[PDB]
């Protein structure tokens, strides 16, 4: 597998929109998923100084199992685009493992406004490509995203039908780790 080719994040888009509140992910697109087992997603995105550090959530809906990171990155001279590191933590935030220079994941912002964002993720160890994810996320819990989202996902040349709708998975999230 290889990551997405054409990905560069939109120019123009307001950071203080990206990097606000929280998100959770409605609908996400994987390209060649190794596993069958289907997730929930919820993160807290914050920067400062052109370095994000954010609090992220897995929820196994199949297993019924949650995992946890905090990442790490520098955003690009491009926009709102950052290759980060990451951290694998408890439920209460203490270090498992460290960060390490052979595991990173790229996220890119292809639209973000006041309710909702459209992003991709590209998860990488060594030498390879893992995981390519396009990712549609809102403020809440099951709220609609926005008309301008939807018509990203079109104008990224995407089906918005063809996602995975994360609201009949039975997800379950953990507020109290993504708030900060
Ligand atoms: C609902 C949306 C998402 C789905 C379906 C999904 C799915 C997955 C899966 C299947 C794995 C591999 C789990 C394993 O077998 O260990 C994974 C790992 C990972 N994902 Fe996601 N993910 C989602 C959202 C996100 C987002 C938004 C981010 C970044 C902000 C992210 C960052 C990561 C990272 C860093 C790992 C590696 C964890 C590890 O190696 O322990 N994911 N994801």
């Amino acid at each position: 597998m290889d990551c997405s080719t054409n990905i560069s994040p939109k120019q123009g888009l307001d950071k203080a929109k990206y990097f606000s509140g929280k998100w959770y992910v409605t609908h996400f697109l994987d390209k060649d998923p190794q596993v069958t087992d289907q997730y929930c997603s919820s993160f807290t995105p914050r920067e400062s100084d052109g370095t994000v550090k954010e609090a992220l959530y897995h929820y196994n809906a199949n297993k019924k199992t949650s995992f946890y990171n905090i990442g790490e990155g520098k955003l690009e001279s491009s926009g709102l685009q950052y290759t980060a590191k990451y951290k694998t933590v408890d439920k209460k935030k203490a270090v498992l493992k460290e960060a390490d220079e052979k595991n990173s994941y790229t996220l890119t912002v292809l639209e973000a406004d006041d309710s909702s964002a459209l992003v991709h993720i590209c998860l990488r160890e060594g030498s390879k490509d893992l995981g390519d994810l396009y990712t549609v996320l809102t403020h809440q819990k099951d709220a609609e995203p926005s008309a301008k989202v939807k018509s990203a996902v079109t104008q990224a040349g995407l089906q918005l039908s063809q996602f995975v709708g994360t609201k009949d998975l039975g997800c379950q999230y953990d507020d109290q780790f993504t708030s900060l």
